[PDB]
């Protein structure tokens, strides 16, 4: 596309895009142009308003763009164009991606006992009501744990709201431990999309 | 009052406050209250909306309140009192107080020559289109010229739109220059509300 500002916009949340260059208050010469899921290629919305369109995304009379609150389908590319008193166009281009923070990571079901030199399974980890899915990863100590690896398996499931399209994740995590290592590791989890939430650890207790 | 967070809002621009701890979407149980210009002290508005409130202030679906262009009248207190699904009270309290930006300040009727010794009037500054009014400064070189002082006197009119609200203002510089000083002063003009906003300088000629 062309040069943009990027706008990250919370699901949920209103968001207002100014239409820069424009005159503070009506009579404006502008147009919004966007171009989401909720759009066959280009939508024209005027200051005027009217339609269906006027229960998602209204002209301001300072000429922003109002977006009551954002959803899934607002992803996409919006677009300004207008003209000041004195007679020079201006360009305002967005691309808006949206997003969701999922609450709280959790361990489920967790071992109390692990048994080095063989495989473990350790504990279940979820995470619920992101948007982009995102991952689940392990962490050691504080230390980040790599599936694949030192005896380290990991497997994930992703599954949708089907009314509301957040994902829910869920992470299995599989050590084998190594004989004369930490008799009491200490496992946490954490989602990454923006910071990251961190579970609170878990202390399982290995023979060695 | 209370504890608030103060808000400065542009006249003409939204202004959405967020009422802290509330649900993100509905079933919300929270109440705004505000007393502002608009209102005899406190006025309720809740998220069902209706009747002329509906046309200049609205409850988002998140439960915060937003107002598509700030004006004079809406300079008040904003409050919001929210049960999240927990169980817990949350209030948040904001002061809002609005300002309108005046255009560039400009020198008018300036004097081209002055005579050193006596008073001359230098020339007239305006402002136009501020709110609150804010006031109008004068500098000799780029520092600041106090008025009752060595030959300094400045004479100042206040002017209001009558149907906008916002202010004009007119500022006369009056000095006595010193016989042996700058034969080529600069003398600017400068509107305070924030940044200050500051004129094209005049470079008189002094007869000394
Ligand atoms: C009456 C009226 C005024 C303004 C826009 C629309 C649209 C519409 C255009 N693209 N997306 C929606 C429709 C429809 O979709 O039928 N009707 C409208
Ligand atoms: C009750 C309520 C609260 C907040 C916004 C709206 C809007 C709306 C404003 N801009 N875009 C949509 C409408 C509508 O007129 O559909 N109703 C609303
Ligand atoms: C590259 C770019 C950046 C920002 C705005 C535009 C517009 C445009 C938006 N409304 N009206 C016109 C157009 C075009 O449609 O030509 N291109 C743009
Ligand atoms: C201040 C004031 C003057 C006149 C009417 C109303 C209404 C109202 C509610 N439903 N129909 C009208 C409300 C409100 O309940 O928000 N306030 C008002
Ligand atoms: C009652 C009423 C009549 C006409 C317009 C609005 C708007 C509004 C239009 N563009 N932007 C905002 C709002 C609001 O969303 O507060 N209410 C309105
Ligand atoms: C001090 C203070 C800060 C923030 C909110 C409130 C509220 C209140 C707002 N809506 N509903 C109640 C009240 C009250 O009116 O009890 N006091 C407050
Ligand atoms: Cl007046």
């Amino acid at each position: 596309g062309a040069m943009a500002q990027n706008i990250t916009a919370r699901i949920g949340e209103p968001l207002v895009l100014k239409c820069k260059g424009a005159p503070k208050k009506p009579p404006q010469r502008l147009e919004w142009k966007l171009n989401t899921g909720r759009t066959e290629a280009w939508k024209v919305l005027s200051p005027q308003g009217g339609g269906p369109w006027d229960s998602v995304a209204r002209v301001l009379p300072n000429g922003s763009l109002f977006l009551p609150a954002v959803g899934i389908q607002d992803e996409g590319i919006f677009r300004c164009q207008a003209m000041n008193r004195n007679g020079k166009e201006t360009k305002s281009n967005y691309r808006v991606r949206v997003y969701q923070i999922p609450g709280k990571p959790e361990i489920v079901d967790s071992a109390s006992e692990l048994t080095a030199g063989v495989p473990n399974k350790v504990g279940t980890c979820v995470s619920e009501g992101s948007y982009p899915a995102g991952t689940l990863s392990w962490h050691l100590d504080g230390k980040p744990l790599v599936p694949n690896e030192k005896g380290v398996s990991v497997k994930e499931q992703t599954r949708r709201h089907p009314e509301t399209g957040l994902f829910t994740l869920q992470s299995e995590l599989m050590v084998t431990p190594a004989r004369g290592g930490d008799p009491r590791p200490t496992f946490s989890c954490s989602f990454s999309p923006h910071r990251a939430l961190r579970t609170a650890p878990i202390q399982p207790r290995v023979w060695e």
